[PDB]
């Protein structure tokens, strides 16, 4: 239903230290859900795909979308969530337990 490439769908990186770097925070269904970035697809532990969220960082004028790679530890195994399903279907999530996202960090373009 909702996706991070929907114009009306608001998304960005969590308020940290960089308007173009941080964990992914997407407003869907019920929450500015702090995701583990590699949620939904869970394809790899370090996604070779740094795209699909171009609309997001473009709207943040940070250029191309946040590139993905391990950012050590930023989310909280209670507060944040790891969603599932298919990538682009921001209509279902669950809370961070045990997946491949050891706080995978997105950083708009670079």
């Amino acid at each position: 239903r909702l996706s991070w490439y929907d114009p009306d769908f608001q998304a960005r990186l969590t308020r940290s230290n960089s308007k173009c770097q941080g964990q992914l925070e997407v407003y869907l269904k019920d929450g500015w859900h702090m995701v583990c970035s590699q949620s939904w697809g869970r394809s790899s532990k370090q996604w070779e795909d740094p795209s699909q969220a171009s609309k997001v960082c473009q709207r943040l004028n940070c250029g191309d979308p946040l590139s993905l790679g391990p950012f050590l530890k930023t989310y909280t195994p209670q507060s944040s969530i790891i969603c599932y399903g298919q990538l682009g279907s921001f209509s279902n999530c669950s809370h961070s337990r045990n997946d491949m996202c050891h706080s995978l960090g997105l950083t708009c373009l670079e």
